């Protein structure tokens, strides 16, 4: 699922995906998204939102005796509408993209076996074995979170996109009237290589 | 605050505003927004989302010893993507419009002293006096919610717009939130949606869904 919204002088976007091979992934994803939106609407950062989602899912899972057997992946970003700065965080294989200078560029790191094997100096691992998720909301101890180091200054018309691949061809976006919604999307998906046709998108344009 | 999202078979939109004439309006609005989105994201109806918002604000206000002295108004709608049907709900002065046939058409009723007198078979109360809100999220007992009844069938390109424009609003920077299909026309729809006859203030908070 996805959401975008504005509150507390920020516009934010979130995507969550339940872990398919596990128990009650849909509920884990719902709890992650719910926690994240509450945090973001109240003025919190994407990293705050990830940590709150983890806390909510971890507690829920233990209380159900499912800890480690349920979870979700997510990506979240927020633009501060007062100063024009971007922050983001992600866990798992949902992705964050910067839209700047007319081009879409990858921000976030994947947590999966292939990425980990590369960082260990062992080379990539193609196929389902490499796609296995190594960090997710609901993991027993969450140590690996991909996140912005410092807020990134944006100019009007620039922004951020989060992606997870009936929601097919559904898009959620936060934008102002002055933002042309024909042109922005056109380019982003003119560059829309990064995701499939099957992808759920959420984006914020300053 | 506003939000749109996609969860279950539904795409939804919501606007929430704290009651600025009362205390801790922004904190009330946060509980309402967060509770309503949790319900919507799980595939719940706009009415269920309103009832959850009410329960959350009421619970929080009570513990604060502030019940009835803090609150928010909101409007929410959801379109079922499988069958194209629309539901909506609102409390207070936020408004719900159908976008169809190139026009916005008012669905919902305001809860205010003027509409209360008219509902009771009397005449309107024009001006600020009649604008006093009679139903809001956080009210001691919430009995009045404006809602869809039979879900409304929509065709692709049709949709719903929710609006919060009240004068009482806290000052914030925001943006329009929209849930569309790649098949829609993003910039065209907003313009398409709104001619010189926009039924809301220039500073309005807006959220919308297009099938």
């Amino acid at each position: 699922s996805n959401a975008v919204g504005t509150g507390g002088d920020k516009a934010y976007c979130v995507v969550v995906d339940g872990m398919g091979g596990m128990i009650r992934g849909d509920e884990a994803a719902q709890r992650a998204l719910s926690a994240s939106v509450g945090v973001l609407d109240a003025g919190g950062s994407p990293l705050d939102a990830v940590l709150a989602a983890q806390a909510a899912v971890h507690r829920w899972a233990s209380q159900g005796g499912i800890l480690g057997r349920t979870g979700a992946t997510m990506a979240v970003a927020a633009v501060n509408l007062r100063d024009g700065t971007l922050e983001w965080a992600s866990v798992g294989d949902c992705r964050v993209y910067l839209f700047k200078g007319g081009r879409l560029s990858r921000l976030s790191l994947d947590h999966n076996v292939s990425s980990e094997m590369v960082l260990l100096g062992r080379g990539p691992v193609p196929g389902p074995a490499g796609e296995m998720i190594t960090s997710f909301i609901g993991i027993e101890n969450l140590t690996e979170i991909s996140t912005s180091e410092a807020p990134l200054p944006l100019e009007a018309g620039e922004g951020v996109l989060v992606v997870s691949d009936l929601h097919e061809d559904r898009i959620a976006m936060a934008l102002s009237r002055g933002s042309d919604a024909r042109g922005i999307l056109q380019e982003v998906e003119a560059q829309g290589r990064p995701y499939q046709d099957n992808a759920t998108l959420a984006l914020v344009i300053l």
